[PDB]
């Protein structure tokens, strides 16, 4: 049973797809929260006759994010919180059968990431985002934005869309030559690297990172500092 960590405030796509030559529609999907057994549960979410019902506690962060035309039930949520530590099963079942999978899976919760990234002028930094995943492929578009404290407006920092033929955009005004791409977004990685750092750099860094219409977003706080 895969254990999966993430840090408070991040994302995380628990995959349940049924392995099957045919493409297959999902019938029915359940995903039920326990923290041990604990003798309690919750749902997370219910899917039947072609509709996703997010539930409870989970009703606005939870979304049904499997392709439901082919054998895919894969559950993201979003903006993981302490309480969400612990065993998440996802119970489908496919169009025309009768066999059930269970799958349980294990989210275990690490307290949130500093808000602050702290760099020397001249420094290379990494500016991290991705989702923590089960399944390959799923990340469909990232787009990094900046603003000082002085901005009238974000500017684009980089953009890469899976949906384009156009695929990747890097900033041609104050970044320019030194942002790139670290992460394979196949693997769901939107990490950036930035490059002989300015004090002009210092700023608020936004990542969107959508699997499908669904955005989840990072913020880092790049502090340049001195010596
Ligand atoms: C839907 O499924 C039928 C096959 O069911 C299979 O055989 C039975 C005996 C069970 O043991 C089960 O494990 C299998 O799934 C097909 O014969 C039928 O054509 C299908 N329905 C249609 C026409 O779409
Ligand atoms: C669900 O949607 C599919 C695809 O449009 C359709 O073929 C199927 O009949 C629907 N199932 C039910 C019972 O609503
Ligand atoms: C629930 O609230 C979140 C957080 O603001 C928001 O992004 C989302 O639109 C809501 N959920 C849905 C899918 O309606
Ligand atoms: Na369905």
């Amino acid at each position: 049973s895969p254990q999966l960590r993430v840090h408070v405030g991040e994302s995380v796509l628990m995959g349940c797809v049924v392995q099957r030559t045919e493409e297959k529609h999902v019938d029915r999907v359940d995903w039920l929260f326990s923290k041990d057994k604990d003798d309690a549960s919750e749902y997370v979410l219910f899917y039947y006759s072609n509709l996703s019902v997010p539930t409870g506690r989970f009703q606005n962060r939870s979304h049904l994010v499997g392709d439901t035309f082919h054998n895919d039930g894969s559950l993201l949520l979003q903006d993981v919180q302490k309480a969400d530590e612990g065993i998440y099963t996802c119970e489908i079942r496919l169009k025309n059968e009768s066999m059930v999978m269970k799958k349980p899976v294990e989210l275990w919760v690490l307290p949130e990431e500093p808000r602050d990234l702290r760099v020397r002028v001249g420094d290379t930094t990494q500016m991290r985002c991705s989702i923590q995943s089960t399944e390959e492929k799923r990340v469909t578009k990232v787009n990094w934005m900046f603003s000082s404290g002085s901005h009238t407006e974000e500017e684009t920092v980089l953009s890469y869309d899976s949906n384009m033929r156009s695929g990747k955009f890097q900033s041609l005004g104050r970044f320019r030559n030194r942002v790139d791409l670290t992460g394979d977004i196949s693997r769901n990685d939107g990490s950036i690297k930035l490059q002989t750092v300015k004090e002009s750099d210092q700023g608020i860094y936004t990542c969107s990172i959508y699997v499908g219409k669904l955005e989840s977003r990072k913020t880092i706080v790049l502090h340049v500092v001195q010596d």
